[PDB]
């Protein structure tokens, strides 16, 4: 059990004989040292002392009497001879602000990963990504608390589940102090945040989340070296977990197993389904500039998570087009399964920013994707990041009154939905919220108070998207391969139109047209492979979402003129600011 340290590490049930007590075990291999401290002692350091194991590191103790529900902690002597309570990095539930002492609980029973939760992170599954901070969702209104685990249970779940997402993305919900950190700065790797409720209503949430059918991905941070409380620095008077601005030792061999033990306990424990890592470039840059060990620890944990966990996935933020981060490690490859495309979230948003007059110019922005599409297996993100620091809401980076800012947004969402790659998109951005993400308050629900309004619009549109990309293979199905996505016009720069098929194993085509204009298109014919009846399954511009109701108005055929190259094509109304899907009938 070298995988698995949680489950020897730290505070356990055990029984002696015949009377039951918790076994303490800390991995300090110097500290000469070590006793347990806690309610079981009246925190008295002579009281209870722990025994060396000095072939593994371990300091080990067992405690009649000591049991679920107590507080503790371990009292160390350095090995340079210095008295500091240690929090135990194993804990599994810490005590509320401010405080520190570890909590006694032991482990959740294991859950099993499904077959259909296996199935929902495949390569050829709709993923549809809801991106949340648990802190800031949404706040009771007349107090303004947080909504506990089990709350959220009742009301992001369903949300979730409606709005037609098939994941929920977790910002990190390890022990944390700071609210400003987001979850980023950690603490305590193994415990859920005490924010929220228990380990156990924590856990209540994930089991809620899957009987709704929604996958978990969690934020995990093990880029992030601890930085507060004296959480981990010079565990033991040396320099136990970092290197000698603080960095994991990933070399070291006890620090990677606390490290991949930990991914194993999430998805393990907790029936989390897939984990995200931030920051890739931080962990593998500053051989020249590359860490090699942690290089080399990132392929090892995505190896044994695909060894041990066979459904769980992980995903990928890298800033410095480092290669083949979602790629087979016996290659030159990170081993990850997705990784977030930046470089697509930053040439969209720079496309959509510019005045529609000038989009003629850049119509680069919108085709590149495609060009290293099949170079990685991409998420497209449109996450918390990019809403916060004066970057402004995504509505708000819009140009034009407001009308046109919807306009524009609504037609976004429709070609993001329809490029290849799964879909990320941050709480808030749904529904259009127009002031920049707050970590310290609710979302801006007040938006949708009232009669129904534009940013009632944005919401149902990002629903209708989710539930229409879900149903048809052609969506999702191929987003990693050639055959899954074909150009039917993509030089029409002067008119800034683009026209794209997405493609099923069988087939079968979805024709996706975008006018990023204000300028409507009449009869406006293209080149398509299969003639035949067409239809609109998706129009941002519908009356449904308060758009101005053009489109094609029901059934169009093809005919047998010539253009682009191909001998059939359509001639369609494109909205102006618009993107439309359309199906072929069968007959
Ligand atoms: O009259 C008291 C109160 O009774 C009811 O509240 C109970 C509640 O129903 C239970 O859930 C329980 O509470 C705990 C809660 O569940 C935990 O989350 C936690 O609370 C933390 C918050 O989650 C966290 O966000 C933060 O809270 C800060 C707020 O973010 C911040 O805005 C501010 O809060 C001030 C309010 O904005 C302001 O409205 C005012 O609050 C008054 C309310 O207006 C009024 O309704 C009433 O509160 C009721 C409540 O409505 C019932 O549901 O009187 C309030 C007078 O205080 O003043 C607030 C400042 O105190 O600051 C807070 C604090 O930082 O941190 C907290 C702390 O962790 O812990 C909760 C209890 O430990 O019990 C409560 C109480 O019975
Ligand atoms: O800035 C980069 C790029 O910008 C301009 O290119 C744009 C172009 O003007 C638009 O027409 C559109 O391009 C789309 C194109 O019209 C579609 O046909 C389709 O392209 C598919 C190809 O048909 C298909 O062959 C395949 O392409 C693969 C190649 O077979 C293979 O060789 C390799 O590509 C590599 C090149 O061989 C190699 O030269 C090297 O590339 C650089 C170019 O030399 C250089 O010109 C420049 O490209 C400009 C271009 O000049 C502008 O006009 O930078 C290139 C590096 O980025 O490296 C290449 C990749 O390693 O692999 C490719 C891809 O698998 O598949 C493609 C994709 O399905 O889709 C096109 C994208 O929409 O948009 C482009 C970009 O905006």
């Amino acid at each position: 059990t070298h995988l698995r340290p949680y489950e020897t590490l730290g505070a356990h049930a055990d029984t002696m004989d015949g009377v039951t007590g918790t076994r303490f075990s800390v991995w300090a291999p110097n500290a000469r040292r070590v006793s347990v401290v806690g309610q079981f002692n009246y925190w008295d350091g002579r009281r209870h002392p722990m025994r060396l194991r000095k072939e593994s590191g371990i300091w080990e103790l067992f405690i009649p009497g000591a049991h679920n529900g107590q507080l503790y902690k371990y009292e160390m002597i350095d090995a340079n001879g210095n008295l500091r309570l240690k929090s135990d990095p194993y804990a599994f539930e810490a005590q509320m602000r401010p405080e520190t002492a570890s909590l006694i609980c032991g482990l959740p029973e294991k859950v099993v990963q499904t077959e259909e939760r296996k199935k929902a992170n495949q390569f050829d599954a709709p993923i549809s990504i809801y991106e949340v901070h648990l802190g800031s969702w949404r706040r009771h209104t007349d107090n303004n608390f947080w909504l506990s685990y089990r709350e959220l249970a009742d009301q992001l779940v369903p949300y979730a589940k409606w709005m037609g997402f098939t994941h929920l993305e977790l910002l990190p919900i390890n022990e944390h102090p700071f609210d400003g950190s987001w979850g980023y700065q950690p603490t305590g790797l193994y415990a859920p945040t005490r924010r929220f409720g228990t380990r156990d209503d924590f856990r209540y949430f994930i089991d809620a989340a899957h009987a709704a059918g929604l996958n978990v991905i969690l934020d995990w941070v093990p880029g992030h070296f601890p930085t507060d409380d004296f959480a981990l620095a010079e565990f033991d008077g040396t320099n136990l977990y970092e290197h000698s601005t603080l960095i994991y030792n990933y070399g070291r061999r006890e620090v990677s197993n606390f490290l991949v033990g930990n991914a194993l306990y999430w998805i393990e424990r907790f029936g989390i389904d897939a984990l995200r890592v931030d920051a890739v470039a931080s962990m593998i840059y500053r051989g020249g500039r590359e860490n090699l060990e942690a290089i080399e620890f990132l392929r090892n944990t995505n190896r044994i998570l695909g060894e041990q966990v066979s459904g769980a996935v992980t995903m990928a933020e890298e800033s410095t087009d480092f290669p083949g981060v979602s790629r087979p490690q016996d290659m030159g490859g990170l081993g990850f399964w997705y990784k977030w495309n930046l470089g697509w979230m930053h040439d969209t948003l720079d496309y959509m920013k510019l005045d529609p007059v000038y989009r003629q110019y850049h119509h680069d922005k919108l085709t590149f994707g495609i060009l290293y599409n099949y170079t990685e297996n991409f998420v497209l993100p449109l996450s918390h990041d990019e809403v916060v620091h004066g970057k402004k809401s995504i509505l708000d980076r819009m140009p034009g009154d407001a009308w046109q800012k919807f306009a524009n947004l609504r037609a976004y969402y429709g070609w993001m939905w329809a490029f290849p790659g799964k879909k990320l998109l941050f709480m808030g951005n749904e529904f259009a919220q127009g002031r920049e993400w707050n970590h310290d308050a609710s979302l801006d629900w007040h938006l949708l108070e009232g009669g129904d309004n534009w940013h009632h619009g944005v919401q149902r549109l990002v629903r209708d998207l989710n539930l229409t990309y879900r149903h048809h293979k052609a969506m999702h199905e191929l987003d990693f391969d050639p055959y899954g996505f074909e150009w039917l016009v993509v030089d029409d720069k002067e008119r800034s139109v683009l026209i794209f098929v997405r493609r099923d194993k069988e087939g079968n085509e979805i024709i996706v047209a975008s006018n990023f204009t204000p300028v409507p298109r009449h009869d406006y014919r293209f080149g398509i492979n299969q003639p035949g009846k067409w239809r609109e399954i998706l129009n941002t511009d519908s009356m449904h979402y308060h758009g101005s109701n053009a489109g094609n108005g029901g059934t169009v055929h093809s005919d047998e003129i010539a253009s682009h190259g191909r001998q059939h094509s359509l001639s369609l109304t494109l909205p102006p600011l618009a993107t439309i899907w359309l199906v072929r009938e069968a007959e």
